[PDB]
Protein backbone atom coordinates (compact mmCIF):
# COMPACT_ATOMS: atom_id res chain seq x y z
CA UNK A 1 0.00 0.00 0.00
CA UNK A 2 0.72 3.70 -0.47
CA UNK A 3 0.39 6.85 1.96
CA UNK A 4 -0.74 10.11 0.40
CA UNK A 5 -0.87 13.74 2.42
CA UNK A 6 -4.27 14.78 2.91
CA UNK A 7 -5.52 17.82 5.43
CA UNK A 8 -7.90 17.51 7.68
CA UNK A 9 -10.68 19.69 7.65
CA UNK A 10 -13.10 18.80 10.40
CA UNK A 11 -13.58 15.89 12.09
CA UNK A 12 -17.06 14.07 12.41
CA UNK A 13 -17.43 11.13 14.71
CA UNK A 14 -15.09 8.15 15.56
CA UNK A 15 -14.26 7.02 12.22
CA UNK A 16 -15.61 9.97 9.72
CA UNK A 17 -14.14 12.98 8.53
CA UNK A 18 -13.71 15.48 5.83
CA UNK A 19 -10.56 15.97 4.75
CA UNK A 20 -8.64 17.93 1.54
CA UNK A 21 -7.49 15.12 -0.57
CA UNK A 22 -5.64 16.18 -4.24
CA UNK A 23 -7.07 20.06 -3.44
CA UNK A 24 -10.25 18.03 -3.09
CA UNK A 25 -13.10 17.81 0.12
CA UNK A 26 -13.92 14.51 0.95
CA UNK A 27 -15.62 12.86 3.44
CA UNK A 28 -13.80 10.13 4.55
CA UNK A 29 -14.59 6.51 6.03
CA UNK A 30 -12.19 4.37 8.62
CA UNK A 31 -11.48 0.69 7.13
CA UNK A 32 -12.28 -2.31 9.08
CA UNK A 33 -13.85 -0.63 12.25
CA UNK A 34 -16.61 0.78 13.33
CA UNK A 35 -16.87 3.75 16.22
CA UNK A 36 -20.40 3.35 18.16
CA UNK A 37 -23.26 5.87 16.66
CA UNK A 38 -23.77 9.32 17.76
CA UNK A 39 -26.07 10.92 15.08
CA UNK A 40 -27.93 8.40 13.24
CA UNK A 41 -31.44 8.23 15.53
CA UNK A 42 -32.70 4.79 13.91
CA UNK A 43 -29.47 3.64 16.16
CA UNK A 44 -28.93 6.64 18.59
CA UNK A 45 -26.24 7.72 20.51
CA UNK A 46 -24.42 4.53 21.78
CA UNK A 47 -21.75 4.55 24.77
CA UNK A 48 -18.23 4.96 24.28
CA UNK A 49 -19.41 7.20 20.71
CA UNK A 50 -18.58 10.33 22.56
CA UNK A 51 -15.58 9.23 23.54
CA UNK A 52 -14.34 7.53 20.88
CA UNK A 53 -15.34 10.77 18.89
CA UNK A 54 -13.09 12.91 20.99
CA UNK A 55 -10.14 10.39 21.14
CA UNK A 56 -10.15 10.70 17.35
CA UNK A 57 -10.70 14.62 17.22
CA UNK A 58 -7.67 15.31 19.60
CA UNK A 59 -5.29 13.00 17.32
CA UNK A 60 -6.44 14.39 14.15
CA UNK A 61 -6.51 17.75 15.07
CA UNK A 62 -2.98 17.80 16.87
CA UNK A 63 -1.40 16.35 14.13
CA UNK A 64 1.36 18.01 11.84
CA UNK A 65 0.62 15.09 9.37
CA UNK A 66 -2.33 13.25 8.15
CA UNK A 67 -1.79 10.88 5.23
CA UNK A 68 -4.22 8.74 3.90
CA UNK A 69 -3.43 4.31 2.52
CA UNK A 70 -6.17 3.51 0.05
CA UNK A 71 -6.67 -0.60 0.09
CA UNK A 72 -6.10 -2.92 -2.90
CA UNK A 73 -10.07 -2.86 -3.50
CA UNK A 74 -12.74 0.12 -3.90
CA UNK A 75 -11.78 3.16 -2.79
CA UNK A 76 -15.31 4.82 -1.93
CA UNK A 77 -18.17 3.15 -0.35
CA UNK A 78 -21.91 3.53 -1.77
CA UNK A 79 -22.26 6.84 0.13
CA UNK A 80 -19.52 8.12 -1.97
CA UNK A 81 -16.84 8.18 0.95
CA UNK A 82 -13.21 7.69 0.74
CA UNK A 83 -12.73 4.59 2.44
CA UNK A 84 -8.75 4.43 4.09
CA UNK A 85 -6.55 3.62 6.40
CA UNK A 86 -5.75 7.01 7.97
CA UNK A 87 -2.62 7.95 9.80
CA UNK A 88 -1.84 11.22 12.09
CA UNK A 89 1.76 11.51 12.73
CA UNK A 90 2.46 8.29 11.47
CA UNK A 91 0.18 6.19 14.05
CA UNK A 92 -2.63 4.66 12.38
CA UNK A 93 -6.00 6.04 13.70
CA UNK A 94 -8.26 2.39 12.72
CA UNK A 95 -5.47 0.66 15.00
CA UNK A 96 -5.43 3.46 17.89
CA UNK A 97 -9.16 3.18 18.56
CA UNK A 98 -9.16 -0.52 18.38
CA UNK A 99 -6.58 -0.85 20.70
CA UNK A 100 -8.39 1.26 22.92
CA UNK A 101 -11.29 -0.65 23.14
CA UNK A 102 -13.07 2.39 21.92
CA UNK A 103 -13.71 0.81 18.46
CA UNK A 104 -14.69 -2.75 16.82
CA UNK A 105 -13.35 -4.54 14.13
CA UNK A 106 -16.41 -4.28 11.55
CA UNK A 107 -17.27 -4.63 7.90
CA UNK A 108 -14.42 -6.71 6.45
CA UNK A 109 -15.03 -6.63 2.43
CA UNK A 110 -12.23 -8.38 0.98
CA UNK A 111 -9.81 -7.33 -0.90
CA UNK A 112 -9.76 -4.52 1.67
CA UNK A 113 -8.56 -6.24 4.11
CA UNK A 114 -4.69 -5.83 4.02
CA UNK A 115 -4.18 -4.88 7.76
CA UNK A 116 -7.60 -7.35 9.28
CA UNK A 117 -5.31 -9.15 10.77
CA UNK A 118 -2.97 -6.31 12.44
CA UNK A 119 -6.06 -5.36 13.65
CA UNK A 120 -7.07 -8.17 15.26
CA UNK A 121 -4.54 -8.46 17.30
CA UNK A 122 -4.72 -4.82 18.74
CA UNK A 123 -8.37 -5.77 19.62
CA UNK A 124 -7.76 -9.19 20.89
CA UNK A 125 -5.28 -7.40 23.30
CA UNK A 126 -8.19 -4.45 24.72
CA UNK A 127 -10.66 -7.44 25.40
CA UNK A 128 -8.18 -8.88 27.48
CA UNK A 129 -7.60 -5.52 28.83
CA UNK A 130 -11.02 -5.13 29.49
CA UNK A 131 -10.89 -1.64 27.57
CA UNK A 132 -14.14 0.96 27.35
CA UNK A 133 -16.57 -1.16 24.91
CA UNK A 134 -15.16 -4.67 26.59
CA UNK A 135 -15.93 -3.70 29.78
C1 LIG B 1 -16.12 0.82 6.67
C2 LIG B 1 -17.17 0.46 5.60
C3 LIG B 1 -18.47 0.86 5.72
N1 LIG B 1 -19.39 0.65 4.70
C4 LIG B 1 -20.85 0.86 4.83
C5 LIG B 1 -21.50 -0.26 5.56
C6 LIG B 1 -22.64 0.44 6.20
O1 LIG B 1 -23.77 0.53 5.28
P1 LIG B 1 -25.31 0.76 5.85
O2 LIG B 1 -25.29 2.14 6.32
O3 LIG B 1 -26.12 0.58 4.65
O4 LIG B 1 -25.43 -0.33 6.86
C7 LIG B 1 -22.11 1.82 6.53
C8 LIG B 1 -21.40 1.77 7.89
O5 LIG B 1 -20.76 3.06 8.16
P2 LIG B 1 -20.96 3.86 9.60
O6 LIG B 1 -21.99 4.15 10.56
O7 LIG B 1 -20.35 5.17 9.22
O8 LIG B 1 -22.35 3.49 9.04
O9 LIG B 1 -21.15 2.11 5.48
C9 LIG B 1 -19.04 0.02 3.51
O10 LIG B 1 -19.83 -0.14 2.56
N2 LIG B 1 -17.71 -0.38 3.46
C10 LIG B 1 -16.72 -0.18 4.40
O11 LIG B 1 -15.59 -0.55 4.16
CA1 LIG C 1 -19.83 4.05 12.91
Amino acid sequence: LHKEPATLIKAIDGDTCKLMYKGQPMTFRLLLVDTPETKHPKKGVEKYGPEASAFTKKMVENAKKIEVEFDKGQRTDKYGRGLAYIYADGKMVNEALVRQGLAKVAYVYKPNNTHEQHLRKSEAQAKKEKLNIWS
